[PDB]
């Protein structure tokens, strides 16, 4: 297989379906990427069985424990966790802004204190790319600077401009490392907040540098779905049409459908795993919270049509009891179902685009999900 | 299959190996019974894959949540949790003494306040048998009275005597319920503390009543292994030779080996699951605690010979990281390995008895496990 090849097999409006071919496997798009490392209450084989083609690893959490150098010594992230398919690593950026303390930012990078033990750390475009190399990441994210939501025009421009300088530094760091350049892919991140001109400048800068894929950054950070959709409306067409478009950190099933309608090819979110442990189960008739007393004697599966192993085997009543009791098995079952549900959604999206009936699917989905 | 048939295929000294045939399956003896309901961080299929033929359910915890009547309405414990092989249920006794509060004891039974929410509950020989029926238990334990360790001769005698009266009441309650009498088995529990005459009186009383199997009760409650072994030395031969002998709540691998040398056929313990989550992994060279820093870059499996899926797939280093980080997957992997290890131990015990080399195995095991 090649290092990287994105092929678009079918289109409907702005929506696309196709494949990304990489050395460790093929990724079907539009793709949902479960967050592999909290860590999912799932073995890699189970994650694969749900239909996932690729998982995400968070660089911020991994650099804190067990450490990037340690993972490299142990043979890389794939070998360490037992997942042999592609892995995309985030750059560590948003989590440094959101989780760390004593964070000191500059043009060179960011210094910060761990939220776990107050130990000191550094992250720069170069060090982020290096860490992703040590992990053995297949899709490497450029290191960017986030700005807190909401953002003023000036702050949005400054952070976007810094991010583009950092995108160039990320590109150069990646290219300088032979083994990484030849075997992995590098994605750039568009910034510019809600401002169309800044998004255009960011898109132009990233295209001039050249990347294997393009993320729409700065979303799912406090804005509502309407605003997010509006930003996507003008932002996605600015990106190179022939490369994947990745919406980081999104999201709910309806966010995903709407984003695909607007040209997004890749998604990641902790929601199905995070809210899984919290009791929230996704269904075609909308989310339910399994902790609700109404499920205590409900013998139906979490969802009536879901093809996952959990819905084949266990009742709402049993899962209700497990989650109420704080049992590990409850988290295991909820997480498996939610990730399986997300993959089934992605499959339905792929199939409908391939058949030219995605707009119809999106309407039917919304009508039922919100009924 | 019959309701209950225990057949002894081979013997060596006091040790026996054979089978218990029941409606829901065959149990190989000597048997280790994982505690199925905390709840194991394992799907039933995984528990079965480790080699378990039967699991234990705790009546005390189940009566508190989700409730015995509720489980019955939902189709019984097997259907509820998705395990279709035999289940043995404890009576709820020791846990009432150990976990509950406001416990008021009498000849009729015990009243107590839940340790979860302070709700009031009752347990008697009759109600315990009824609860086990509602759960759909295959092996039902008589309801007994425990006495705190250590026990005076008088207290040991009084509690043993009450337990025997309660054993008769348990027998009669079981027999009166047609569906239970015809489909399940009933085990009696020998009491009498460290006192040989009381153990003999208890054995005689239980044999006169008649049960399908006989537990040695009142052990693993604070006494050391030497004392436990001494009590077993004289207690086990008092029980009917042609019925299974069950040592409740035991135990460490070396406890199990020594107990089989003394005639025990069945075991249950939370240790492999409980200490699994705590970081303790069993190996043929003795237990290790995976949280220890010496394992942080150890690429070997938990045990060098173990045939379990965890030892096929993941390193000590990865599991070390998961447990240190408090990840659910760490508990999953540790629990699977520990239960698999216990089943492998039981298999080696069964095979060596069948081949007349169990005494040799026991010696070789101890030499290595304690090396
Ligand atoms: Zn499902
Ligand atoms: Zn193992």
């Amino acid at each position: 297989r090649p290092r990287f090849s994105f092929s678009i097999a079918a289109r409907e409006g702005k929506a696309r379906t196709g494949t990304i071919e990489m050395k460790r496997g093929v990724i079907r798009t539009p793709a949902f990427m479960p967050v592999g490392t909290t860590v999912m209450a799932l073995k890699p084989e189970t994650v694969r069985a749900t239909g996932a083609d690729i998982i995400l690893g968070n660089t911020y959490h991994l650099m804190l424990r067990p450490g990037a150098e340690r993972i490299a010594k142990l043979g890389g992230l794939h070998s360490f966790m037992g997942w042999d398919r592609p892995i995309l690593t985030d750059s560590g950026g948003y989590q440094v802004m959101s989780l760390s303390s004593l964070t000191k930012q500059s043009e060179e990078g960011v210094t910060f204190k761990s939220h776990l033990d107050g130990s000191r750390h550094m992250l720069s475009p170069e060090r982020s790319i290096e860490i992703q190399h040590l992990l053995g990441s297949d899709i490497v994210m450029a290191f960017d600077e986030c700005t807190p939501y909401p953002a003023t025009p000036s702050r949005a421009a400054s952070s976007m401009e810094r991010s583009m300088r950092w995108a160039k530094r990320s590109r150069d760091a990646f290219d300088s490392r032979k083994e990484q350049a030849e075997n992995a892919a590098l994605f750039g991140i568009q910034q510019g907040s809600v401002f169309e001109n800044l998004r255009q400048q960011s898109a132009d800068a990233l295209a001039e540098i050249g990347f294997d894929g393009y993320a729409v950054g700065g979303l799912a950070v406090g804005e509502g779905q309407d605003e997010m959709f509006r930003v996507l409306d003008f932002s996605v067409p600015m990106l190179p049409d022939d490369k994947p478009h990745y919406l980081m950190g999104v999201g709910k099933p309806d966010d995903i459908v709407g984003a695909v309608e607007r040209g997004i090819d890749m998604f990641d979110c902790v929601l199905p795993t995070r809210s899984g442990r919290n009791g929230q189960a996704f269904t075609w008739d909308g989310p339910i919270n399994i902790r609700n007393a109404r499920f205590s004697e409900d013998l139906k599966p979490l969802d009536s049509e879901c093809h996952c192993a959990v819905c084949q085997k266990w009742s709402r009543a049993y899962i209700h009891h497990l989650i109420r009791a704080g049992e590990i098995l409850g988290a295991m079952l909820m997480t498996e179902h939610n990730i399986a549900f997300y993959q089934q959604l992605m499959q339905k999206i792929r199939d409908s685009i391939s058949e030219g009936r995605f707009s119809q699917f999106a309407q039917d989905f919304r009508a039922r999900y919100f009924a």
